[PDB]
């Protein structure tokens, strides 16, 4: 597909999306991410002692919001230039993965989680055009993160 201008409009439209709804959108992510993988909750601090997942914690929505911004910017990075470019943050990422204890085994439960995240957020508007273009662009961006940890570890 490749990301033409008709695939980026398409990503951008769909995250435009996902924000408009942070408390949902990032409590049904941690949701989505305890019924692929469960043992994965020891592994959150603000998770940890709970029983449930938190709808309102603070640090938990700041926390899910910063990801997917990472996924939508990556996307109009291909588009327009080709790439994903790697930064200050993209390596201090990589870091604080090692910490807490993460894993690459762990990168297709977040993808399947947010796939099926924005899925959830475009319902019917929803095209292979699409999928195809944000599948490109976690990819893509997962490509650079597992590449820092790998690193940080
Ligand atoms: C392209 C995919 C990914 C992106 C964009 C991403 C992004 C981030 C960011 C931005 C933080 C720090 C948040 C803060 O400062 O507020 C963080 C922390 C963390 N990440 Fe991810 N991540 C990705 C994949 C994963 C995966 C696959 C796992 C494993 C399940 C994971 C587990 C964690 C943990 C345990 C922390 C520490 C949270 C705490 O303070 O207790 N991440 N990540
Ligand atoms: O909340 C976190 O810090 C988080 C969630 C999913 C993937 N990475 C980090």
């Amino acid at each position: 597909g490749a990301l033409t201008e008709s695939q980026a409009a398409l990503v951008k439209s769909s995250w435009e999306e996902f924000n408009a709804n942070i408390p949902k959108h990032t409590h049904r992510f941690f949701i989505l991410v305890l019924e692929i993988a469960p043992a994965a909750k020891d592994l959150f601090s603000f998770l940890k002692g709970t029983s449930e997942v938190p709808q309102n914690n603070p640090e938990l929505q700041a926390h899910a919001g910063k990801v997917f911004k990472l996924v939508y910017e990556a996307a109009i990075q291909l588009e327009v230039t080709g790439v994903v470019v790697t930064d200050a943050t993209l390596k201090n990422l990589g870091s604080v993965h090692v910490s807490k204890g993460v894993a690459d085994a762990h990168f297709p439960v977040v993808k399947e989680a947010i796939l099926k995240t924005i899925k959830e957020v475009v319902g019917a508007k929803w095209s292979e055009e699409l999928n195809s273009a944000w599948t490109i662009a976690y990819d893509e961006l997962a490509i650079v993160i597992k590449k820092e940890m790998d690193d940080a570890a």
